[PDB]
RNA sequence: UUCUGGUGUCCUAGGCGUAGAGGAACCACACCAAUCCAUCCCGAACUUGGUGGUUAAACUCUACUGCGGUGACGAUACUGUAGGGGAGGUCCUGCGGAAAAAUAGCUCGACGCCAGGA
């Protein structure tokens, strides 16, 4: 009912619950997020701009923020393509966006996913940070996505002890 | 004369890593706000204006020779010069010069200026 639910919850009942686990002899030691970036490759971008153009929206409501034409960073002729055109689509979410969009993804789109079970909780890379893959993006009330979650921890564990917190439903 | 910060020159370039110290002041980060200004998206960075929590990260100081960097003397190779062997390939001698490599060893910088503090 809150305004910033994510906002409020970790700095009051978080910050004291995840230190007493590790027992950090600072409280800046503690991890947090620093960003989302949100990816969407498409590789036949180059041909159409309705598809394009209307894609560039669609992720814009579901964040509120635009997109970015993410060009390419060197010429291939295996699939066709040429430097400085556009292959991705991206976007940055820092602040209050990031846990509002976060709100919007445990809550609403990641339950709506077709026979879901959970996400893999195997998809740190080794350095607190975490990834997930998306087929559609409908399941936002308004194709995939590879949305990449940022965090300040060194180790897996307190990232898996973070995440799992603010919902992160894990098998 | 020392401590902190700023700013340089010299230099064998003085770093990585490990183990400690620092918060009164000084430096830095963290927290909040945003139309002077800014984002091929994002107040992260850049710019204003605020709260003072923290030395966690950075940075500063103290130590070492584990990496790294540096590096001989001596000897030998090579070579100038005057000569001499060998069918040739090439080799030897006298006078003079003289390494590289490796090893020992050295190395966790040296010296100034301004402000503040003691
Ligand atoms: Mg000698
Ligand atoms: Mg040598």
């Amino acid at each position: 009912e809150t305004i910033n639910r994510l906002k409020t919850n970790y700095i009051e009942k978080m910050v004291p619950l995840l230190k007493e686990e590790f027992s950090y002899s600072n409280i800046l030691e503690v991890p947090k997020v620093v960003k989302i970036v949100v990816n969407c490759g498409i590789g036949d971008a180059s041909q159409n701009a309705k598809g394009l153009d209307a894609a560039i929206n669609e992720l814009a409501l579901i964040t509120g923020q635009r997109p970015v034409k993410t060009k390419a960073k060197t010429s291939i002729a295996g699939f066709k393509v040429r430097e400085g055109m556009t292959l991705g689509i991206a976007v940055t979410l820092r602040g209050n966006l990031m846990y509002s969009f976060l709100d919007r993804l445990i809550n609403l789109a990641l339950p709506r996913t077709r026979d879901f079970q959970g996400v893999n909780p195997n998809s740190f890379d080794g350095h607190g940070n975490y990834s997930v893959g998306f087929r559609e993006q409908s399941v936002f009330p308004e194709r995939g996505m590879d949305v990449c979650i940022t965090t300040t921890a060194k180790t897996d564990k307190e990232a898996y002890k973070l995440l799992s917190l603010m919902g992160m439903p894990f098998r």
